């Protein structure tokens, strides 16, 4: 712990020059990304080498873009510091105070707060969705052409040497891919990670700020009621989920419960591409062994 922090010290120092770190931890780790607090005012997050290049760019360029054209009073990170190379990318912003939402609390809300707090989401959701996208629109994402990409991939590597009940579970999916519907809705531009880790509450229970724009891009209207229509003890639950897209409106709220459905069947195999990509042998079989799983279930 105490020797991570020294070295995103050095960099953070080397790269930001007059920026002067008098504290410094550890506040999260994604699989291949660390965040850290800093001077408890900054976050800093950072990132080497990783298949997925130009992701901070990205992700940049949407923070930018939001704060230019969102008008809200919800927070989103706001871009201070940047270092972006190859090897090494690095966003600090300062610090969206707050408590993260969870299900624990949801729970302790009356009737009303919990309302409240939904109407706060559709509208931010609501706002997002609607902007003209024209600026940003570079950041497109396509995630059946994604699946198809990546399906291919391990039919180059890995796929033969499956077991029949593997390969059973992904042409199942694969087929299922290819007789839905729900990409061909709405596109617009998605916070697509928008799970209730990612929000967070002020002193009231009141949505006040939203972070981890890290995924978003142009993308189905679909994509941002995956997490708020799951079922899950990290969730709130699916109820909770299809209240909001009642307030949200205009939305077919069964395709997207079918959008959801067919994300959460895909995980494994998402799992198993990661693992492939990244050289991560333990993903591969996490991945394997959880189509077990779910093929033994019910
Ligand atoms: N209170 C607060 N916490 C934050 C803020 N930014 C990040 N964090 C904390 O740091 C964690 C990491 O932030 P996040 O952007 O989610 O990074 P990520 O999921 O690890 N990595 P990536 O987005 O590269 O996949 C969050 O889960 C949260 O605990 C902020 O503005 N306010
Ligand atoms: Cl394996
Ligand atoms: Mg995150
Ligand atoms: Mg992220």
């Amino acid at each position: 712990n105490a020797t991570n922090v020294k070295a995103m010290k050095y960099l953070i120092e080397h790269y930001f020059d007059n920026f002067k770190v008098d504290s410094i931890e550890i506040i999260g780790s994604g699989y291949d990304s660390v965040a850290y607090l800093v001077n408890n005012e900054y976050i800093f997050k950072t990132k080497f080498s990783t298949n997925k290049k130009k992701g901070f760019a990205k992700e940049k360029a949407i923070y930018n873009f939001l704060n230019t054209n969102l008008e809200t009073n919800v927070k989103i990170p706001n871009i201070e510091y940047s270092y972006i190379s190859d090897e090494l990318s690095i966003l600090g912003y300062k610090e969206i105070k707050g408590t993260f939402l969870t299900p624990e609390i949801y729970s302790t809300m009356s009737e009303e707060e919990q309302n409240l707090l939904k109407r706060d989401i559709a509208s931010f959701l609501r706002q997002m969705h609607g902007l003209d996208y024209t600026d940003i629109s570079e950041c497109t994402i396509d995630n059946k052409q994604n699946v198809l990409e990546e399906y291919i991939l391990l039919r180059e590597t890995i796929y033969n040497d499956l077991t029949d009940i593997e390969k059973d579970y992904i042409e199942s999916f694969m087929e299922r891919l290819n007789a839905t519907t729900v990409f061909e809705g709405k596109k617009c531009l998605c916070h697509n990670d928008f799970s209730c880790n990612h929000l967070l509450l002020d002193g009231n229970n009141r949505l006040t700020g939203i972070i981890d724009f890290g995924d978003s891009g142009i993308i189905d209207e679909y994509c941002d009621f995956i997490y708020l229509l799951e079922d899950s003890e990290e969730e709130i639950g699916t109820n909770f989920g299809e209240d909001i897209l009642r307030m949200y409106g205009n939305i077919d709220i069964e395709k997207a419960k079918e959008y959801q459905d067919i994300v959460e069947e895909y995980y494994p195999i998402e799992t198993i591409v990661y693992g492939i990509k990244n050289i991560k042998q333990e993903f591969i079989e996490n991945g394997r062994k959880e189509i077990y799983k779910r093929t033994y279930k019910d």
